């Protein structure tokens, strides 16, 4: 159910995260 | 799944579009 | 950097906020 | 210039389609 869903999204949230976080990096370092 | 669903998917879309505002904010003071 | 790259980051920003909404519809249906 | 900015953006577009099309991927096969 949700449960599952849930975890899911919040999967998603934290790769969506590190990939943000990863393009402002390269955009400093370049 | 049925609109109970719904609710988490929104929940997380709106959790999405802060993560990319901040991420705009980051990139205007960069 | 200056108010030229700026064009570029918001430019992209604008097709960052285009997929989000696309998979807002995809998930919606789903 | 623009030229590295640009590739820079042009690939996390890519890599946050993928990541979208993972997400929805997954959200099926659940
Ligand atoms: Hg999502
Ligand atoms: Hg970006």
């Amino acid at each position: 159910g949700g449960g599952e869903i849930w975890k899911l999204h919040e999967e998603f949230l934290k790769k969506f995260e590190e990939l943000l976080k990863l393009h402002e990096e390269r955009l400093k370092k370049m």
